[PDB]
Order: C-alpha cells, then sequence, then structure tokens
C-alpha cells in the first residue's frame, strides 16, 4: 500500500486533486511534501514549487506562495492563495520578474528589512523551477 489521496486548491482553482503516490514541497522551511505514511501535520503549507508523482500515470509540478495543509487517514488536504502551475501563462516572462526582483534586492539596510524581500524573492523564483522542468516533459 503506498498510493493516497491528495487535494490541493488555491482561491478558486483545481491544481491536484485525485490519487497521488509522492509529493515534493519545495519553499524554505522544510524540503518534505506529503507520502503515504506521513506525521498528523497541521500548519502552513511553505510557499515554493511541489512536484507531485500521480498515483499512476505521470508527474506534475505546482507552486504556492503559501497555504494551510492537513494530513488524514488516507488522503491529505490543503488550501492556499496564490496558485500557480509550472506553465502557466507566461514562460520566458518568469526571467524578466526575477531580473526587476534583483534590483529591489540590489541595496538596503537593516536586519529584517530587505533581507525579508529575499524571502519574497526566491518565493518567485520557485515557479521558474517548474517552468524549466515542463521543457523537459514532452
Amino acid at each position: 500500500a503506498m498510493t493516497y489521496h491528495l487535494d490541493v486548491v488555491s482561491a478558486e482553482q483545481q491544481m491536484f486533486s485525485g490519487l497521488v503516490e509522492k509529493i515534493q514541497v519545495t519553499g524554505s522551511e522544510g524540503e518534505l511534501g506529503i507520502y503515504p505514511g506521513h506525521a498528523p501535520l497541521l500548519t502552513a503549507i511553505k510557499p515554493g514549487m511541489i512536484r507531485i508523482v500521480k498515483q499512476h500515470g505521470h508527474e506534475e509540478f505546482i507552486y504556492l506562495s503559501g497555504g494551510i495543509l492537513e494530513v488524514q487517514p488516507g488522503n491529505v488536504t490543503v488550501l492556499a492563495d496564490t496558485a500557480i502551475r509550472g506553465q502557466d501563462l507566461d514562460e520566458a516572462r518568469a526571467m524578466e520578474a526575477k531580473r526587476k526582483a534583483e534590483e529591489h534586492i540590489s541595496s538596503s539596510h537593516g536586519d529584517v528589512d530587505y533581507a525579508q524581500a529575499s524571502a519574497e524573492l526566491a518565493k518567485a523564483i520557485a515557479q521558474l523551477r517548474v517552468i524549466e522542468l515542463t521543457k523537459k516533459a514532452m
């Protein structure tokens, strides 16, 4: 037994809702997703990109800027707001955002001032990793 059901929706959209084998979430605090035998996590998901291996067929890559998730005895549900797919709409434009974001982090001072924006920058770079992968999945 190694296949479970996971549902992840943001605001008003379906990112992944059905049978799944293993999902890997990469954001910042905890590079873990969900699998058949995960701990009872009832907190907030980390913002970044997530790779989900479908129970059978192919695998998909989703992106979310944060949300709440809950694990159940056989299934797992998660709710977030900013939702994006590896190839949501614009592909090359994802790089423009990074370049424009670099400028904002080029200078500043303080401990949690610009350093906080750094987490926001990496957040936008997470979706750039899934779009590069979709290129080699066709």
